[PDB]
DNA sequence: GTTTTCGCATTTATCGTGAAACGCTTTCGCGTTTTTCGTGCGCCGCTTCATCTGATGTGTTGTTGACG
């Protein structure tokens, strides 16, 4: 996996917000911004992956109170 | 000449990826529903008509009489 950090940290940074956009939408506005920038984005299914991959943690993480 | 290892080939397995399919919950959309709110009229009970309406005390002003 060979891929924008920039990119990368711009979606997990949406995600982790309070606000907590829906997977999908984040990610097509994550487009926009790669559309923009530039950056090459993965699939999907490969970023989905890798949240699963962070920990269960950043869930409550996200939304704690 | 008999066995064992080494080099090459074909087939199958699987991943990483990306676009994709399903299934759950969430909403909104429209037709038919349910309550509340006004407008509306009619009835009943109570009440008056068969006969009903104005003052006082104190202060100030004006006029008239008396006095100079």
């Amino acid at each position: 996996s060979e891929f924008d950090e920039d990119a990368w940290q711009f979606l997990i940074a949406d995600y982790l917000r309070p606000e907590k956009p829906a997977f999908r939408k984040c990610y097509e506005r994550l487009e926009l911004a790669a559309r923009e920038h530039g950056w090459s984005i993965p699939s999907r299914a490969t970023a989905f992956r890798r949240i699963q991959q962070l920990d269960e943690a950043m869930v409550v993480a996200c939304r704690e109170g």
